[PDB]
């Protein structure tokens, strides 16, 4: 018994991420925090367990005028914010061509708008077989289908044959092919596309476009950019989108959730890049329209907060340095998990950065339910176990790769 | 020249509201707030021209924990917020039957969701001929068509015949009929559908669905709920949604924006109301999914701030007492304009409540342009001039109608 539209009739979300986090904090309220390890949600908590609100960000944010907290922001977002995000995102790497940006609600809004405006209903959207689960829903809630290519070959190199084969397949059947790359610090694996592999990607994508029947739209979910590596090394690939043929458009979906540790402020920028000023202006206008059509403006105090900080050299250096403490702090946790994981013999995907590390298993769900017994609370995907290294203090990181590998060995995994 | 999908290309907002509003702000920043009449945006300013952020709301919002400021909130919203939003919306009038709520990005989010889930591609959506322009963009960006019925008969009463006529034409071409009512305190007019009229509206919808051909989805945008009249009076109509036939689903789009004075912060709930428990559950699930597919989740601090207040009796009465002082201010402002508009002979649509008053004319663009040179900023609609009384102190409101009449006379527009 349903009154919903034809395409909406059967929708129900199974959300593993959020309940699984719930029994976590549920075991950590009543029985004490330190007998529970929380590997669920992508939020940074410090060595003592508290959620990190970077104190430079919070200080700006709390000091704002009534107008910045409750006033309206323009539809496209605050122009200072739009310039500050591109500044932060690009670093010394800002590509040439025409760049135009629109404020979005997180990376989610970015991905939603990109898919709404650049694909037709029924179209397939491409990403790596290791990917953030929501992409599924962003496509499927709209009549699009998310399809995948094997990210890794046998030795864990970017798998170019798998990618090119899948792209050629979408290209044969639809004019626009949208491909989402989530890099650097891929969610779940932590993997980052290398500079040489971007070269091979773009060179292939330029060859495809020269045939003359397709446009390619390259989405890049950069959410983990500030958690992936040295400042210039992780951004250097941004130079590689300069002066691409106009049949290729690039959309960098940048977010403040991680970089500024504002999660529930819901704020991002989608940043379009084109050799062609008209194509780039169309990116701004069509995505501006979808914003008005959806949330109509994004959160003001969070936009104003990150613009203020980035424009004040003292304040911005103070913020880079507080964030880098927390990221050095994460990088080490993954060092401790990487070293013990290797000695004990536990398989784990090739992490270069990011909040998560994943253990490949076909059994993840089962292996997770017995982990929930140990007071170890983690996320189960179709491909394996995802663990939030952002959330796990040094205390429980060491000897953790043992407690997981020990659960799998008992069950035949 | 164009890479966007076929249905996307050409989209361009010509956005009047924020461009005018920007001009006003810059005028006032340079020349002082007290030297500009800023009738642009639906935000409250007090008798000094200061943006109002209610003391009880601000103190709670700034006093939140880090966890409540930056923590992710669940896809459907904070359960406490969903519960508090239904409670302050429905009052003593909560309808009977199955109720399920979902967090949205303001009222835009709720209506974006409603249209995405309850209409097929190409369908028509009905609203009054005086409406908030955003509805049109919501429809057209997703490939629907917003269509209108004349809100007023010749006496400036709810035009039941123009409306029923419109419903019939839609019901003849598609299964679902979505109708958006912006009441009480309509944007742009300030009109509120009266209770008897809701009876006649509802009676007609029941007859319509008794045929077996259609579902009706009634969207009610309640943004102005708290600015419209006495607490119980403005809410009384909610009881009329008790046990409607299951072919009628009522969606109440609530916002924090105006009620709590977080204007820029688009935070609301869409509250579904159905007699049939599976209808309501379905409302919950298609809308949660679309929340994940669009914004993933809603601003956490705004939600908690509101749940906290509504759940505290002492903080709740104090918040209301604060909001009420400002509601009175907006009343007086509208009374002044009306008195004076009637004296100078300047026509005006009927204003019950809300932040805006509208002057009908097909000349708004030329008129507004002239008013600017006088440091008066109002918004030009296609059919009229929208004035936000919420943003215009009394001493400024005095003489305003005369000035608008005089601009229309000088420009040869009567
Ligand atoms: O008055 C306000 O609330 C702000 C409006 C604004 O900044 C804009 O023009 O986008
Ligand atoms: O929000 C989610 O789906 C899970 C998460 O931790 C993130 O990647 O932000
Ligand atoms: O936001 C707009 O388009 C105009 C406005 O003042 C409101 O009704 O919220
Ligand atoms: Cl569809």
């Amino acid at each position: 018994t349903s009154v919903a539209a034809k395409h909406a009739k059967g929708k129900k979300l199974k959300d593993v991420i959020f309940v699984t986090a719930g029994q976590a904090q549920a075991d950590a309220k009543e029985n004490g925090r330190e007998n529970v390890v929380n590997g669920t949600l992508g939020a940074i908590h410090d060595e003592e367990g508290n959620l990190v609100f970077l104190k430079t960000v919070k200080e700006e944010y709390l000091s704002l005028s009534d107008s910045e907290h409750v006033g309206y922001a323009p539809i496209a977002g605050i122009p200072d914010f739009l310039c500050a995000a591109e500044k932060e995102c690009f670093g010394n790497f800002r590509p040439e061509g025409h760049i135009r940006s629109i404020a979005t609600a997180g990376g989610t809004g970015g991905i939603h708008h990109l898919i709404h405006n650049y694909t037709e209903p029924g179209d397939e959207v491409l990403t790596a077989d290791w990917y953030w689960g929501a992409y599924r829903v962003i496509c499927s809630d709209t009549g699009r289908t998310l399809v995948t290519y094997s990210l890794f070959d046998e030795h864990n190199n970017f798998n170019h044959e798998a990618f090119q084969n899948r792209v050629n397949e979408l290209a044969a059947k639809q004019t626009n092919v949208v491909v989402i790359f989530n890099t650097p610090g891929n969610n779940p694996t932590g993997y980052s596309i290398e500079d040489k592999d971007w070269d091979s990607i773009l060179n292939f994508l330029k060859d495809l476009v020269a045939i003359g029947r397709n446009n390619v739209i390259i989405g890049i979910d950069v959410a983990y950019l500030d958690y992936s590596g040295e400042k210039d090394e992780v951004r250097a690939f941004f130079n590689k989108f300069s002066h691409l043929p106009k049949e290729i458009l690039t959309c960098v979906c940048y977010s403040l959730s991680k970089g500024f540790t504002m999660y529930g402020q819901r704020v991002g920028a989608m940043i379009g890049i084109s050799d062609d000023e008209e194509i780039a202006d169309e990116f701004f206008e069509v995505n501006k329209s979808t914003s008005r059509a959806t949330w109509s403006n994004i959160c003001r105090p969070a936009m104003r907060t990150m613009a203020n900080i980035v424009a004040d050299p003292a304040k911005f250096k103070e913020y880079e340095a507080e964030r880098n403490c927390y990221y050095q702090l994460i990088r080490d946790r993954a060092d401790i998990f990487k070293q013990e994981a290797a000695q004990v013999g536990l398989p784990m995907l090739p992490y270069r950065g990011g909040f998560f590390i994943t253990i490949p298993t076909d059994s993840a769900n089962a292996i997770c339910e017995e982990l929930k017994k140990e007071h170890i609370y983690v996320i189960a995907l179709a491909n394996g176990i995802r663990i939030a290294a952002c959330g796990i203090p040094k205390c429980q990181m060491t000897g953790l790769a043992e407690k997981i590998y020990n659960a799998m060995k008992s069950l035949g995994k």
